[PDB]
RNA sequence: GAAUUUCUACUGUUGUAGAUUCCUAAGGCGUUA
DNA sequence: GGGTAACGCCTTAGGATAAATATGCTAG
DNA sequence: CTAGCATATTTATCCT
């Protein structure tokens, strides 16, 4: 039943941001436009970006000025150096504790260097933008009045930089966070420095020197006590340019020195550069047409002042190549030779084989440019693999050149993209063809001897005119290829530095924002900053008139900060009058547990004082606080949690509609409507999930016991129109349906349907942060509870396995505790309550669509978005199956245990799918369940730990278990047979030794198949399982090769029994009587027979028989299971996988079953390990009795 | 040639079904012309 | 495969606040 | 000289 997840609700809190659209009401938009609140806020974005860049430059200079004067102790540096070189050993107390201690000491030294500088006192305050930044700009000579004006525009608006200052505070921190300077300089740069030191101390001390030592100080860069110099960005740059790789560097020297096999193999010791210091570093179609016409005129011209037409001049010059001497004409060694071989002979390797077999035999002295005469000589004798005895090549190179020059097509001479693209295609095809004869740069590995003047002198001047296409083609491909709509939105402030930062009643003349509600529609009023007291004094609240519902939001944000601040402030300390004992308790930190002076009595006394002060405070005693007895508090954390949980209430006050209308009309209030398509009068179906969250924020049931909290610091954005031309489906005209399974062929609408209507007009935005499970205990890691429940009670817990199939996008298999399969279904088609969608067909069609439209340069993209919008349906299906069938979910481990390629859902997409399922199961609601029923809106399931990173999650994420997908597809489902063989092919001796360890090779008189009896103990350094009996009945499909004709990736159904019979009979081997075949197979000789026998042996052991063209893909067993029956996926009994992709999901489910058995058996929970091993998995599948 | 806070599949009829945590900052890696 | 940055991913970090306090303006 | 008001800016710092 539902007992499994009934106790896994309300575990830890979550925070999410809901997005809406703001529709201005009445004269809101008119007044917004009149006061120019949109241009101002779009200019503020540019000003904010420029001032942030200026502050970044200021921080750059401060970092360069601070780290320059720091001097590390050095002895601690030597301690870190020796600890880093103490070998692997073990993670004992020393290797970890002293490592962390020295790292923290160095980091704190760097941070102390930061703090000592005078500029650090007011680096994150109003002083920075008021005085320090203008003074710093004035000091700089280059400066600029524009920069000073931009900074001065924020002289009374500094609070707008609070988030940026918080972002920039992370760099000057002690904690080991990636966004820090000390952390970088002690954890990332220094290990690279020591690695460079050790690779130098190895390679240089070896002394096989052939490079320049650069000695004829110098070596001080690599010695110790120099890490102080490379602390700044200038030092890092100096170290990198010394390393190098326009000044010669050590890395360049060593890379050039790795040749002649003296040190070439030792490429790993290559010097890695240090990491960079933190925070340190066409127009239109008319112009394109003009450039195209200019190049056309430059190409053809009008045949004036001699023939300047490059198209025919180059053709004539190439036709004249035969008359020119071939002893001085050079040819490129690049893929142009491959093209020449493919065109002249039809084989792309003839010329290269001639050059590597007849021209010379060492490393061939590889040169960039060969000579035409040498190629002619080589082609005159190329061993004539398969051709006429005498080949009429003549001047084969020149013959091919002139052939492609004129007789190839006789069509070289010639606004729409098609014509321009075809012309460009022909042009750079010709330029690629003529490129081999061009001399690249000068002094390219020698050669470049005295050239043919009469040919090459004209050729070099002719080719430069045609070489202008490459930059032209680059510009064309850069300009022509650039999405229909745009998602750039301007943030709106409404003249308030702190807007929407909080909803509290007291803090509403400062944030100038309220919520209103009427007839189930939620509005948002952002009052003008000039009149911010309009809501302070409501004239009346009579109920006869139609009334809005203004929200009375009250909150106590943080108890640990708010309580001492209010109760221990010079303004209020007299009112509350803390006793001397309480003041001493707070000062000495006795209440805190982190301090060594922890005292339960002091903490309880402070808690009692806080309770009394809260009772005294007028705005806080209205919260209706109800605390536990003070004697039950373990520490101050419990009291703070209680205050935070109970310090939040929402009430709705009634205000006249006429007052709001007058405020909107007069321009004092900007009234929007928080809108969603579920808020429309025509909406009738199930509302969106975020709409349910928003409406539950203010529900009476929710407000009785808060589950949803309205968080402050919201944002209002403005998105401009992005799509000018519209594709509109006119009204009263039938529209063809896009769903083939839909019975209704056409639909008629009495109104227009504009494509992407949300992007053709200006739309406001509203991002509302909300919190789920406000009063949650905080069990962020439910693994201990899930494991305890699974061990205690699991007679009815099923297992679900998800594997990305080769053909099927994703395959699902649900199994019991006994391994019996209940449900098998490929997730390629999702059958929801409506007609099913063939997502496999969609992706299959759209991949072809994208690859064919890429040449057309239509920026369709998609594919990714469809595959990332497909996985949402799969996540919904998985959640439904988990809730309905009481099953855990087991998946592939993509960190350690990932699979190969050639699956539809690649590793990158599968990681995102796993992340999406983890996120969904963090808070899992059903739009159909009751609000209070478990799994409903107010009692949501929480079946997964909060997601932080792919690496942080281990082998268990709550109810999701991760297993290595090693040996999950190519295993028999019935028995546990696995093909662990790695035969390969070698000489006769090793093959004969291999076949010598088979127990018994024989022919079965009955049923007409071979028996290959053996034991796994003879093969590989493993001792597991028992002796198997591999047969020759269940292996059909075989492929010849990977490419080319007469051998290809083409399936050929062949009976291995018949082929084995023919192979044995054709060398007079007798097997009719049924005798053991070990004799007469040791006859040796005829190695090809051994290759054939070994290929059949590999053939008779493959599990997955696949055909590329046809969809059939079946797994068929080579061994029987206690009844002389060989498994076959084709003739399955619905208790075994029906498909070659089903086997992976079934075996992942079985791995999860093994995980469940391990959890149940162990009595040492909260410490047990779940990472399965290959030996244990092999023993599990080969468990004899099931 | 298809409406959406936003995405995907739709017509499920001014919308249907299921995802949907947003803003800012820093760093690392990969394709290539 | 020799010392190129426009895109495309990944990692990490801060926040999702009311109230005390300092400062500018009116008034004197 | 100048008490009071209104606004902008900073601050208060649990424990797992
Ligand atoms: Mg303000
Ligand atoms: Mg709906
Ligand atoms: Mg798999
Ligand atoms: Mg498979
Ligand atoms: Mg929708
Ligand atoms: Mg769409």
């Amino acid at each position: 039943g539902p007992k499994m997840f009934s106790n896994f609700t309300n575990q830890y809190p979550l925070s999410k941001t809901l997005r809406f659209e703001l529709k201005p009401v009445g004269k809101t938009l008119e007044h917004i436009e009149k006061k120019g609140l949109l241009e101002q806020d779009e200019k503020r974005a540019e000003d904010y970006k420029k001032v942030k860049k200026i502050i970044d430059e200021y921080h750059k200079d401060f970092i360069e000025e601070a780290l320059n004067n720091v001097k590390l102790n050095g002895e601690g540096l030597e301690e870190y150096y020796e600890l880093y070189f103490k070998k692997n050993k073990d993670d004992k107390d020393k290797k970890k504790k002293e490592f962390e201690k020295i790292q923290d000491n160095l980091r704190k030294q760097i941070v102390e260097a930061f703090k000592n500088h005078e500029k650090y006192k007011n680096l994150f305050k109003k002083e920075l933008i008021k005085e320090d930044l203008p003074n710093w700009l004035k000091n700089s000579e280059d400066t600029g009045e524009e920069d000073k004006e931009t900074v001065e525009k924020f002289k009374n608006f500094t609070t707008y930089f609070t988030g940026f200052h918080e972002n920039r505070k992370n760099m000057y921190s002690d904690e080991e966070k990636s966004t820090a300077i000390a952390y970088r300089l002690i954890h990332e740069n220094l290990p690279k420095f020591l690695d460079n030191m050790k690779v130098f101390e190895k390679i240089k001390e070896k002394h096989p020197e052939a490079e320049q030592l650069e000695k004829t100080n110098v070596e001080d860069i690599f010695s110790l006590d120099y890490f102080n110099h490379t602390l700044t960005q200038s030092g890092i740059d100096i170290y990198n340019t010394i390393i190098g790789g326009k000044i010669q560097g050590l890395n360049e020297y060593i890379n050039l020195y790795r040749q002649k096999n003296n040190e070439k193999n030792r490429k790993l010791p290559k010097l890695k550069p240090l990491y960079k210091q933190i925070l340190s570093d066409f127009e239109n179609d008319e112009e394109l047409l003009e450039a195209i016409e200019e190049f056309y005129e430059n190409l053809n011209f009008s045949n004036n002042n001699e023939a300047t037409n490059v198209l025919e001049k180059l053709k004539e010059l190439l036709s004249n190549l035969a008359d020119y001497d071939l002893n001085k004409i050079y040819i490129r060694n690049d893929t142009s030779l491959t093209d020449i071989s493919q065109k002249i002979f039809g084989d792309w390797s003839v010329i290269k084989d001639a050059l590597n077999a007849h021209y010379d035999q060492k490393w061939l002295k590889k040169q960039k440019y060969f000579s035409i005469a040498e190629l002619q000589e080589a082609l005159d004798s190329y061993c004539k693999e398969s051709d006429e005895s005498k080949e009429q090549k003549e001047n084969s190179i020149a013959d091919y050149f002139k052939t492609l020059a004129q007789t190839k097509n006789e069509t070289d001479k010639k606004k729409d993209v098609e014509k321009i693209k075809a012309f460009l295609d022909s042009i750079m095809n010709l330029q690629h063809f003529v490129k081999p004869l061009h001399l690249v740069k000068g002094g390219s590995a020698g050669a470049e001897m005295e050239k043919d003047e009469a040919f090459y002198s004209e050729f070099e001047a002719l080719y430069e005119e045609l070489s202008q296409v490459i930059p032209l083609y680059n510009k064309v491909r850069n300009y022509l290829t650039q999405k229909p709509y745009s998602t750039e939105k301007i943030k709106l402030n409404f003249e308030n530095s702190t807007l929407l930062d909080g909803w509290d009643v007291n803090k509403e003349t400062d944030n100038t924002s309220v919520l209103l509600r009427k007839d189930g529609l939620y509005y948002l009023g952002i009052m003008n900053k000039k009149h911010n007291k309009v809501f302070e004094n409501i004239p009346e609240s009579n109920e006869n008139d139609k009334c809005y519902e203004k929200m009375d939001y009250k909150l106590l944000p943080g108890a640990n900060k708010m309580l001492p601040k209010v109760f221990f402030s010079n303004k209020n300390i007299d009112y509350f009058n803390p006793s001397a004992e309480i003041l001493e308790i707070y000062e000495n930190g006795t209440h805190k547990k982190s301090g060594d002076n922890f005292n339960l009595d002091d903490c309880h006394k402070l808690i009692d004082f806080f309770k009394e002060s809260i009772n005294k405070h007028e705005d806080w005693k209205k919260f209706g606080f109800k605390f536990s007895p003070t004697s039950s508090y373990e520490d101050i954390s419990g009291f703070y949690r209680e205050v935070e949980q109970q310090g939040y209430k929402i009430s709705f006050k009634n205000i006249s509609e006429s007052y709001i209308d007058e405020l909107v009309d007069e321009g004092k209030l900007y009234l929007f409507q928080i809108y969603n398509k579920d808020f429309s009068p025509y909406s009738k179906g199930k509302p969106n999930l975020h709409t349910l969250y928003w409406k539950a924020l203010f529900d009476e049931e929710n407000l009785k016991d808060v589950v949803y909290k309205l968080n402050g610091e919201a944002e209002v954005f403005y998105r401009k129109a992005s799509i000018n031309e519209t594709i509109v489906h006119k009204a009263n005209e039938p529209i063809k349906n896009k769903n083939p399974l839909n019975p209704k062929k056409q639909s008629t609408f009495e109104y227009d349907i504009i494509k992407d209507r949300r992007y053709t007009v200006d739309k406001f935005q509203f991002h509302v942060p909300i919190t789920m499970n406000f009063k949650a205990e905080g069990n962020s890691n439910i693994n201990d509870e899930v494991n305890e429940f699974l061990k205690g009670n699991a007679p009815d817990v099923n297992i679900i396995g998800i594997d990305r199939g080769e053909r099927h996008l994703l395959y699902l298999t649900l199994i019991d505790q006994k391994g019996k399969i209940v449900e098998q279904d490929s997730l390629n088609t999702i059958t929801n309550e409506h007609n099913e969608t063939d997502y496999h067909a969609l992706l299959d069609d759209k991949e072809k669509e994208r690859d064919k439209a890429r040449k057309s340069w239509g920026t369709i993209e998609n594919i990714k978005e469809l595959k990332e919008g497909y996985l949402s349906q799969v996540v919904h299906k998985i959640a439904k199956l988990m809730v309905e069938h009481n099953a855990i979910v087991v998946m592939e481990d993509l960190n350690f245990g990932f699979k190969r390629g050639r699956f539809k859902v690649e590793k990158q997409v599968y990681q995102k799918f796993e992340k999406m399922l983890i996120d969904k199961l963090n808070y899992l609601v059903d739009k159909d369940k009751e609000p209070n029923e478990p799994g409903g809106l107010l009692n949501a399931y929480q079946l997964t730990n909060k997601f932080e990173s792919f690496q942080k999650m281990g082998k268990q994420s709550g109810f999701l278990f991760y297993v290595p997908a090693w040996n999950t597809s190519k295993i028999d489902p019935t028995t546990g047979f696995v093909n662990l063989f790695h035969p390969r092919y070698e000489n006769v001796e090793k093959a004969k030794e291999f076949f010598n360890k088979f127990d018994s090779i024989r022919y079965n008189s009955e049923k007409d198949y071979f028996e290959f009896a053996f034991d796994y103990n003879n093969f590989t350094e493993k001792a597991e399982g028992t002796k198997w009996t591999v047969c020759t009945y269940g292996e059909r499909i075989k492929t010849y090769r990977n490419a080319d004709k007469n051998n290809q990736w083409d399936s050929k159904e062949v009976n291995v029994t018949e082929e084995f019979k023919n192979l044995f009979d054709e060398y007079n081997i007798d097997y009719k009587n049924g005798n053991d075949l070990k004799e007469a197979i040791l006859s040796q000789d005829d190695a090809d027979f051994f290759k054939s026998l070994l290929h059949l042996l590999r053939l008779t052991l493959q599990m997955r028989n696949s055909i590329t063209g046809t969809e059939i893909d079946y797994i068929i067993s080579p061994v029987a299971n206690e009844n002389g029956e060989f498994f076959d996926s084709r003739k399955a009994d619905e208790s075994l996988p029906k498909d070659a992709d089903a086997n992976g999901a079934y075996h992942i489910a079985r791995k999860g079953l093994w995980v469940l058995e391990q959890i149940k058996q162990t009595d040492d929970l909260k410490k047990v390990n779940l990472a399965i091993s290959n030996k244990e998995w092999l023993e599990f599948v080969q468990e004899r009795k099931n």
